[PDB]
């Protein structure tokens, strides 16, 4: 599921960026052979995710939307909270497959939290402060 | 990642208990023995513990940090509204996943709104103010 879940927001931002997306491009941005993509590629057409360039299909279209959100969220809610910059795609690549919705959801509100009010953002730096 | 869940399972068994079996493991962590009996000859060779099974000093720590790591994390996602029912599942998929650092920023967050109520009181006005 979380392989599946890489090609899919994978294959999403390609499209997006380009406006299409190459089993070679597939294979490079995953750091994964061509004949793992064809294969992973074919598991994805079977369940409809996508037509073998590739289209993905109103599935996967709503799907890898999410996924790129959830992404980004991930990195804003590390960002945020002031993990160092350098350490947040590594974390958000590896979590991203094991928060349901619900946690998903509830970050995104605390990401809310900070953003509404910087004086939060402030308090919560100076606790940093005092664990130093 | 499966080195840890181990590790962890067993300072825990040994906690609770006073040993950690074979069986007592492979029974947590809902796998064969023989997955378990790997393991633990693989935990012996890097020094874990010794082949009942008994934690060296190095294991210890870390099945102490393993333990901290994962009640941190509960907290972490208990505080900000998680659905209780749903905190265990998603704390034992990103425990693995998350830097030094994540866990230490994720420490000061829980500190944040421990040491002041209306702070969470703040963060649930906004999870209402949703639409
Ligand atoms: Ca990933
Ligand atoms: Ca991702
Ligand atoms: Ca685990
Ligand atoms: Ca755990």
């Amino acid at each position: 599921t979380p392989s599946m879940e890489d090609y899919i927001e994978q294959i999403y931002m390609l499209i997006e960026e380009k406006g299409y997306a190459r089993v070679s491009d597939i294979a490079e941005a995953l750091a994964v052979h061509p004949s793992s993509v064809t294969k992973m590629v074919q598991k994805l057409d079977k369940d409809e995710y996508l037509i073998y360039g590739l289209v993905l299909t109103s599935k996967g279209k709503k799907i890898g939307k999410r996924l790129v959100y959830r992404h980004e969220l991930l990195e804003q809610f590390l960002r945020i909270i002031g993990v160092d910059e350098e350490k947040i795609y590594n974390d958000v690549e590896g979590i991203e497959h094991h928060l349901s919705w619900n946690s998903i959801d509830r970050i995104g509100d605390l990401v809310q939290y900070f953003e509404e009010d910087d004086a939060r953002k402030k308090d919560l730096k100076s606790i940093q402060k005092k664990t130093e």
